[PDB]
């Protein structure tokens, strides 16, 4: 019940370009009015598993997009696959897929939706991974906060570069970063 | 009833509770969860008025840094003189606060051991955590937090907040992004 | 279960990088169920990292601190730390019972396996920068790896590194937090 993640096996549960091109890790643990996440990514197939920015100047960045409804529950329009997202049990999920899950999602009054008032940075945490643990092939991870539609609660990771990779595969070292809860 | 002790925060709403450089000049959005020996930190700001709140370097070109300062007495409870108001700091309740100020939250503060105040004794850099934020958002608009424990004097503890950023921005605004740290707690 | 394993936060030399106590490894971890939530920070009083001066030397440049652990999570003695102050928090000491079993604060096998013919992936690897004197122009690289190690069940290494050309600097730190995902 206090943690949440998607196993940390390497079996493909994300699908970014094609169906399940990639293994989003992914672990949100509740400590209280914070939730403590860490995070990695292996692509391992199709258009961002080896990236090659002489062939495609302009392939630079990726999303990942977590879609939650008023219950916590994982929406199947997510990049992130159903299947693979549940409370911890030992090194694995439940088999039987949670129905509430509140206490996990980024706080709505800290990170509001989209309207017309001013819209502030605090709903985005940013960092720095490195793509096969190479210290000079950074990426950046751009986290943003309850800023998709269709939802009443969002995670986004944005995966972008600047420097020119020539064959290098997108697997990453991992970042933690905390939020604020719902309740 | 419902009054969360594993946290004491500024609450997550956006009015002003901060004094930079006027009163009320802007939001600290700061959040300490105990979790145990360490406190879990997750900290933003946004200035809303005054001297930082619109940067210009090229008008203003000395105007590089400032700093918010939390000072505390022997019980863990915020000093008067801290740059952050007492009156939203205090323990979670839901998304507001509890009823009554905090006596005591000795718990939240940082170790004395491992962040001693300035005295004689060789001063080590471990009672620092850097940190990058971004202003707007944007990811070519860094600023740098520098969190230091336990170097004010006229308190028992104390937390400061120096912002400063090294490129010349022409009217950015002063909201960041958000950082998470966390430092080991007195008890 | 929410436990603090550390070394403790005093300033006390445990740890010999190059030389026999030539340092002071300040590490805490917290258990927060799944997750480790991991701070810290290190200080060379002595030796060859002490002060660093890449005009004279400018191959120094990196160094390694590892922590080696049984099947039980407990430090094993060719660790770089000392095991006499690794133990379960009691105040700002330790519990007067060297630890028998830690196996929920150990860097979890399936997210970071040990070496083997397997692909190894990048996850096990978190990266941070500190500074030498809480100078802001004087950033060093800590990396940290899970279970890389052998001789062990686990490990927690960190790789301590710089590219910029030091003159007669003191290897002394600001402190990093990072979390990574528990075995137990
Ligand atoms: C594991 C790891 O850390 N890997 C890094 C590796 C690794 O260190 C080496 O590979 C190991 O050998 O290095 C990477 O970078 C090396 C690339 C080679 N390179 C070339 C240059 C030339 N510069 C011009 C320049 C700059 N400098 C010195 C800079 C001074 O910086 C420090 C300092 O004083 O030393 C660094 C400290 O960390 C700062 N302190 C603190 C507390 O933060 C310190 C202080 O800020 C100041 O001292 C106060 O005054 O400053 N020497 N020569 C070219 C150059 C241009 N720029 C600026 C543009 C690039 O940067 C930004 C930006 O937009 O401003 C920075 C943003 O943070 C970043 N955003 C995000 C969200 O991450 C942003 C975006 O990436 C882009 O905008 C695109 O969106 O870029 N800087 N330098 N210098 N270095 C490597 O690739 O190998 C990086 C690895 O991370
Ligand atoms: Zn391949
Ligand atoms: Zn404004
Ligand atoms: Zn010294």
């Amino acid at each position: 019940t206090r943690t949440l993640w998607t196993t940390p096996d390497t079996s493909p549960n994300c699908t970014i370009a094609q169906d399940k091109d990639s293994k989003l890790t992914l672990v949100l643990t509740k400590c209280g009015s914070q939730i403590l996440a860490n995070v990695s990514l292996i692509v391992v197939a199709g258009k961002y598993h080896i990236i090659n920015n002489k062939t495609n100047p302009k392939i630079k960045s990726f999303t990942i997009k977590l879609l939650f409804n008023k219950n916590g529950v994982l929406l199947d329009n997510s990049n992130l696959g159903k299947a693979y997202w549940n409370f911890r049990s030992g090194n694995s999920n439940v088999s039987t897929a949670y129905e509430k899950a509140i206490g996990f999602m980024p706080n709505l009054v800290a990170y509001p939706k989209p309207s017309n008032s001013k819209k502030y940075a605090r709903d985005i945490v940013y960092g720095t991974i490195y793509l096969g643990g190479k210290p000079d092939q950074p990426a950046v991870i751009k986290t943003t906060f309850n800023q998709e539609t269709g939802c009443e609660y969002s995670i986004t990771f944005n995966f972008s570069w600047s420097k020119t990779y020539e064959n290098v595969e997108f697997e990453t070292t991992s970042f933690t970063f905390s939020y604020i809860a719902q309740e």
